[PDB]
DNA sequence: GTCAAAAGAAGCGGAGCTTC
């Protein structure tokens, strides 16, 4: 143990004694932190990092001997040296801010002086920096080496972090804000999206500054200081750049939103460089040089990126030995940039892209003040999405002199829900547009013959990619469908893109051209069919043409055929029979794809099914109020507002009422996930405002167009026939709105009963500021809840059986009630550690538990059985990252602002997380895994989650291989692994032991309502354990079906398109027979296995 | 309560209570 003297070596004049039973002041940072067995960072042990660095990167040579290489990346060229020299000089700069700013802290209330004199000022939340501070005359200074290296780290943020930032959602931006979810105002999720909040700024800072610093954290060592030092580093850089303007500060206001909200949220953003800087061309070029083993990296040629060892954000996960193979086999994958649709981007420029496939140049005064808002986020995506291609394409454009020979790979890292996800905001996987740009695909097709099996993969690949629903028809029928097409609507888009493959010019009126020719088939990987076609025109050699172009074998209803495949423990019924075959299940048809089944056996799939299903239920709830007038003439006005707005509700003239799949595609899918009925409703109020925003820009557009139109007409003329029957449309807007705004349906006795709001809206419309906010919005989803969202659950339900719905209810009760003691007992359990803390001398509060008591702790609970095993995968549902369990600040800045929580990493509260765990988990998450690491696993493919795709040339057997992925990933039983944990779980758990917070809330899963309030511990420990007993019966039940349906003869196509379906060979003929012939006979088989176990 | 990542600022004082 002598690594006391070894970074006393390092770091001398560090001011304090280097043990925490000294009396004087205490080094901190040299008792947090040690050397580590083998270097990791080219900085320790320099006089001068900035200084050192610059050297290094002021030519090629000398770049080559910092690093030790024999060669250095070739996009480090003359002119990207020069921009590295001028940032180098700007390091020079925050280096010369973070200076004047200790100066100034010193000084204020004389703390250097105190601080002299024997103050532990060097414990205190906003003093943890003087741990790396030295003595100067009467006052002190930084210690140079860990200030300079601190710097480059920052330096190495400030260029790629945010093309590092986790996508925010209006979930995320809601528990940011503490504002409802559905209530949030238009353009606050844009804003959130393109911000940092503190904690985000902070920790990616602090995470780069300690690896720059390349020493290993003491195990002995408190939180405090361990993760304290660098954060406080990190909170300083940060107000050091919002000083030299690299990131902007802004403090958002919440009651100017919610006047009764009193939260004010620091909100950052990293002021971008033009995107034609040279620099970004090779960003990480600090990163590479300061690392022995750099994150962030371009991975060219055959240097392929390392396996990492545990889940995302669970450092307490490892990935599984088979996990770790199918990360490896798809980081192997090698990427290759198409040029001709770079090319296509570069020629069509920003601008143009822009126009076509985001909303383009924007009049501020022809648009609705919140559509505007939406607009603007529909850009930053596209124009970000645009930048960031560019900056790989031309640092892949230095490694060779053709760029389509260039392999390139890609990180990639296993998530909480066991999905292989690609690192990087914007990747292939990820990013649309960098789609169709950087492809795996690639396939030598002989097409000069359109008889061809490869002209039929061309096609199929043509008409996906066009918007034709491929699945839905056979091979033959959508050869002609394309064909059509082709001839048709696109000819003159397909004409242009001949010339464009021969002169390499596009017209002046080409965005005009693409999107007339497109119409609502407009997408980049149809850009990319327009393009490959094109391409096969001209092509000098039809025999031998090359072409990323892929197809997708994809997930029909993915998600809910998982889970009622893998869930549903009752005996079989015969609408479980063909609502699975809606998914591609098959049974008793050998060979039979999901193309067939389509076109002739059942052309709904489960969202159309579970649509008129909620058609239904609507019938009945008029029946249930069939005399009562006014909630007659509510629904009514609710299917009148999203027939006025949205496509996928149709009223006929006679008052027809038709609804396609599309209304229930998003609802069906959270339901099963545990979602409630609110946030569907406030959802589809959400895109019934999106249409009504939008549909006031129109009335701009048309008013500045011609002032003598009519209002009616303004708003109503690209949908009616004639002048008064835009008016009539105009009087159903604004009745509707009036109505569900001003009156409400509340449920009282399970009666539904309409109440006036008293703020319905009412009052001349002004198209530029009209908004629906606060109570109206409120209004319109409580109409939105009971009148279509809960008879469409019953619906879903109806569709998906109610024996799913009970294993999912049992599956999210019992790893709730486990998540909920997991959470308490650490929490206890540091308690009563930081209880133990207050008995010692040398412990301050401030100060938190060692990494090692830390440990202890989370190994206490393993008896409580936090992992969920399958045997390849693993599952902690409650692990998460919360400031909950400390409850303090970890740091500040000298400024005693940006005050950051102190997060642990510890078990929360599951909620309904265990649900979509388990579903995506062992459902597509195990099918993908399956299919990377399967004999004859395919080769040359793009997984995206629920969908794969493949080049043209191994269309069928990577189809059929996707499918038997598919059924082995129906071998598993999700809800016997909870079961196998939960089991253990019950025979370690002492109820009384736990806070009467946590008990009320384990009282809410286990109980029914009457019963809460304040039950015993006895009653609560029973109900537990009636849960156990409820998984056995449904892991029992799945298992038997699993193994009874596999002596069957079944034609699996879920992975559906290319008609490839995977054929399990079962025995046992099911063919000639009906679902309810098919049901009798399965059960037969159910009864019989079932006796088998018996005895 | 879908999930795939968390997440208020700031004066006075040196923690954590407090007000916007
Ligand atoms: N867990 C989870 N997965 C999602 C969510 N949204 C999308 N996904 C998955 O992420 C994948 C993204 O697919 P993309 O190819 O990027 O396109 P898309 O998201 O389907 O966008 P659209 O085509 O407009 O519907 C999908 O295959 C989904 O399975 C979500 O909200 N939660």
């Amino acid at each position: 143990e002598e690594l006391k003297e070894g970074i006393d070596a390092v770091y001398p004049s560090l001011v304090g004694t280097a043990d925490s039973k000294a009396e004087g002041i205490k080094n901190y940072f040299k008792l947090s932190f040690t050397l580590p067995e083998e270097q990791k960072s080219r900085t320790v042990g320099s006089e001068a990092p900035l200084k050192d660095v610059a050297q290094a990167l002021s030519s090629r040579a000398r770049y080559e001997l910092f690093t030790e290489k024999e060669t250095a990346n070739p996009a480090f060229n003359g002119e990207v040296i020069k921009r590295y020299k001028e940032l180098m000089e700007h390091g020079e700069g925050i280096a010369d801010i973070l200076r004047s700013r200790l100066a100034k802290f010193l000084n204020t209330k004389d703390v250097g002086k105190r601080f002299a004199q024997g103050t532990e000022a060097n414990r205190w939340v906003g003093g943890k920096l003087l741990n790396i501070v030295e003595q100067d005359g009467d006052t002190f200074k930084y210690n140079e080496q860990l200030l300079q290296t601190a710097v480059l780290a920052g330096l190495q943020w400030r260029l790629t972090a945010t093309s590092n930032t986790a996508i925010k959602d209006a979930k995320d931006v809601a528990a940011i804000t503490g504002i409802d979810q559905a209530l949030l105002p238009e353009g606050l999720v844009e804003q959130f999206d393109t911000g940092m909040t503190l904690t985000e700024a902070v920790s990616s800072l602090a995470q780069k500054i300690e690896s720059y610093w390349g020493l290993s954290r003491n195990p002995n060592a408190p939180l405090g200081y361990t993760k304290g030092i660098p954060t406080a580093m990190a909170a300083e850089i940060l107000a050091a750049f919002v000083e030299s303007t690299d990131v902007v500060e802004n403090i958002v206001d919440m009651s100017e939103i919610d006047p009764d909200n009193k939260k004010t949220i620091g909100l950052y953003t990293i002021t971008e460089l033009d995107s034609f800087d040279p620099i970004n061309s090779f960003p990480t070029a600090i990163e590479e040089a300061v690392l022995v083993n750099p994150t962030e990296k371009m991975f060219f040629g055959d240097d392929i990126p390392p396996v990492a060892n545990t889940q995302l954000r669970n450092p307490a996960v490892r990935n599984t030995p088979e996990q770790k193979a199918a990360l490896k086999a798809e980081q192997a994958t090698e990427f290759y940039v198409h040029t001709p649709m770079v090319q296509f981007y570069e020629t069509l420029g920003k601008d143009r892209i822009l126009e076509l496939m985001g909303a383009g140049t924007l009049n501020k005064e022809l648009l609705n003040d919140n559509h505007a808002k939406s607009l603007e986020g529909k850009n930053r995506s596209v124009e970000d999405s645009y930048n960031q291609l560019f900056s790989v394409i031309e640092q892949v454009r230095a490694q060779s002199e053709d760029i389509s020979t260039v392999p390139i790979h890609y990180a990639y890292n296993m998530t909480r829900v066991g999905r292989m996800q690609m690192l990087g905001k914007y990747n292939p996987q990820s990013a649309k547009l960098v789609r169709e740009a950087i492809l795996p695909t690639k396939a030598t097709l002989d097409l000069s013959n359109q008889n061809n099996e490869d002209f039929s993969a061309f096609q199929l690949g043509l008409a996906q990619a066009l918007d034709i629903k491929v699945h839905t028809m056979t091979r033959e029928v959508m050869s002609d469908e394309l064909t059509k097409l082709l001839e048709g609507n696109l000819k003159p888009a397909i004409d242009m893109m001949v010339e464009f493959n021969t002169t390499g010019s596009l017209p002046e009126n080409a965005v005009d051209v693409l999107n007339t020719a497109l119409g609502d088939r407009k997408s980049f990987v149809a850009l990319m069919a327009l393009m490959e076609y094109s391409r096969y025109l001209v092509a000098e050699d039809k025999s031998a043409f090359v072409t990323p172009l892929y197809v997708e074998a994809d997930g029909v209803t993915n998600g809910p055929i998982n889970a009622m495949m893998l869930m549903t423990g009752g005996l079989f019924t015969p609408d479980w029979i063909r609502n699975i075959a809606k998914g591609g299940l098959f049974i008793g048809s050998p060979n039979k794809t999901m193309n067939e089944h389509r076109s002739t056996a059942d052309n709904n799939d489960l969202y159309q099914a579970s649509t008129n299903a909620l058609m239904e239920s609507l019938g009945k709830l008029r029946s249930n109020y069939a005399s009562n007038m006014p909630i007659q003439s509510q629904i009514d006005s609710l299917l009148s507002l999203m027939d006025l707005f949205l496509p996928d509700i149709n009223l006929g003239e006679n008052g027809a009422l038709e609804l396609k799949r599309g209304i229930a595609k998003n609802p069906l899918t959270i339901t099963i996930y545990g979602s409630g009925a609110r946030g569907i409703a406030g959802k589809l109020v959400s895109s019934v405002t999106d249409a009504i925003y939008e549909r006031m820009s129109d009335v701009l557009k048309a008013r500045a167009k011609d002032p003598n139109i009519s209002a009616a007409m303004a708003m109503f003329g690209k949908q009616a026939a004639s002048e008064a029957h835009a008016e009539e449309l105009l009087a159903r807007f604004l009745k509707d709105m009036e109505t569900l705004t001003s009156t409400v349906p509340v449920k009282r006795k399970g009666v539904l009963e309409l109440q006036s709001t008293g703020t319905g809206a009412k009052g001349k419309i002004n198209p530029k500021t009209y908004t629906i906010k606060g109570e109206q919005l409120k209004a319109l989803q409580e109409n939105m809840l009971h009148f279509f969202v809960e008879p469409l659950r019953n619906g879903i339900t109806q569709t998906v059986g109610e024996s799913l719905v009970y294993s999912t209810e049992q599956l999210q009760k019992a790893t709730q009630i486990q998540s909920v003691v997991l959470e308490d007992m650490f929490k206890q359990r540091v308690q009563e550690k930081l209880a133990e803390k207050a008995k010692d001398p040398t412990w301050k509060k401030g100060d938190f538990l060692t990494q090692k008591e830390l440990n202890d702790i989370q190994a206490s609970l393993n008896n409580l059985a936090p992992m969920i095993e399958t045997g390849s995968q693993t599952f902690y549902i409650a692990g998460s990252e919360n400031a909950e369990v400390a409850n303090q600040v970890l740091a500040t800045n000298l400024d005693d602002r940006m005050r950051v929580p102190m997060s642990i990493y510890a078990p929360a509260q599951a909620g309904v997380a265990g649900i979509p765990f388990m579903t995506i988990g062992t459902g597509d998450g195990m099918m993908m895994q399956t299919l990377s690491t399967m004999k004859g696993a395919p080769k040359n493919t793009l997984k995206i989650f629920d969908g794969m795709n493949i080049g043209l040339n191994d269309i069928t057997d990577a189809s059929r291989k996707a499918n038997e992925a598919v059924y082995t990933s129906w071998q598993g039983n999700p809800i016997k692994n909870v079961y196998e944990s939960y089991a253990k779980f019950m025979k370690n758990v002492d109820f009384s032991k736990l806070s009467p917070e946590a008990l009320e809330a384990i009282g809410k899963s286990a109980l029914e309502y009457d019963q809460r309030e304040n039950a015993t511990v006895d009653d609560i420990a029973n109900a537990a354990s009636l849960i156990e007993r409820n998984l056995r019966n449904i892991a029992l039940g799945v298992d038997i079906r699993h193994k009874v349906l596999d002596k069957v003869n079944l034609s699996i196509d879920q992975m559906a398109a290319v008609g490839a379906p995977y054929q399990n060979n079962g025995k046992i003929d099911l063919s000639n027979m009906t679902p309810e012939q098919q049901a009798d006979e399965l059960n037969k088989l159910f009864r019989e296995e079932l006796e088998a176990r018996k005895q």
